[PDB]
């Protein structure tokens, strides 16, 4: 049970095969999660396509934010559902995430996120507030590492194709737009193919990682590391523990 000396305030790594913790630090602590919220949006986008309620080719106009935004970078407002989903997962474009949630359930999308959270076994310490994880009316999206593990594991087992997108260091859209991934560990740790970064002043630097080697998948959670690099340094330590 050796200490890792992590930057993160809360961190953990779990085996997917049995859901068991291999390392835990403040695993029950309620923590701001910010852009990690986009994994729930991704889950609900994928449920919508499967349920014949959403088309990958439907074109949508980016909602305007009050943040990293797809519109500002490109000056293009109209995007397919596919590209909005890629932008949300790769570059963490808030306006992309909010456009997807609004198409799915309008104003009622946070209620749908928390409905789904309870459905996937996440504890009542989890609260989503928005499709992007941006604060809403001063309230913040919060969760625990244990709850984030359950979300991620359910997302990967229910929709394994999420990793087809999260494993790409660059997603190039059909019309040539190159969306650069925030996951700098891709191509560095063997088997790593996800999952999602986040950062606010309050949440610090966060990252949910996942890797698989020889049938064994692990999911790592890093919350409130001190720099953009340190959340990845913590992930390397956790990923070493996960495959020991
Ligand atoms: C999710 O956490 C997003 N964070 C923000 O939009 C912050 N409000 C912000 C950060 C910096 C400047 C202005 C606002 C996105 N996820 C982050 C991440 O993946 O590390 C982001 C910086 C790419 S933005």
């Amino acid at each position: 049970q050796p200490n890792l000396y992590l930057s993160a305030n809360a961190a953990a790594v779990y085996s997917v095969e049995n859901g068991e913790a291999l390392y835990e630090q403040n695993a029950d602590k309620v923590m701001p999660i910010a852009s990690l919220s986009k994994l729930m949006t991704a889950f609900l986008v994928l449920e919508a396509v499967d349920n014949n309620e959403l088309s990958w080719d439907e074109k949508l106009d980016l909602v305007r934010l009050d943040a990293v935004s797809l519109y500002a970078i490109t000056q293009k407002r109209t995007w397919s559902v596919r590209d909005l989903y890629s932008a949300m997962l790769t570059m963490s474009a808030n306006d992309a995430a909010e456009t997807l949630g609004d198409r799915l359930d309008g104003a009622d999308f946070p209620k749908e996120m928390n409905n789904q959270a309870k459905k996937l076994g996440m504890s009542s310490k989890t609260t989503f507030v928005s499709a992007s994880g941006l604060d809403v009316d001063g309230k913040s999206a919060v969760s625990t590492t244990k709850d984030l593990f359950l979300l991620s594991s359910k997302l990967i087992s229910t929709h394994p194709e999420v990793l087809e997108t999260t494993s790409k260091p660059t997603v190039t859209t059909d019309k040539g737009a190159k969306l650069e991934s925030t996951n700098d560990l891709l191509g560095s740790i063997q088997g790593l193919d996800g999952l999602k970064t986040g950062f606010t002043d309050e949440a610090g630097y966060c990252f949910i990682g996942t890797a698989e080697r020889g049938g064994k998948r692990v999911i790592s959670i890093v919350l409130d590391a001190g720099t953009a690099e340190k959340r990845f340094k913590d992930t390397e330590k956790l990923m070493e523990v996960g495959f020991k």
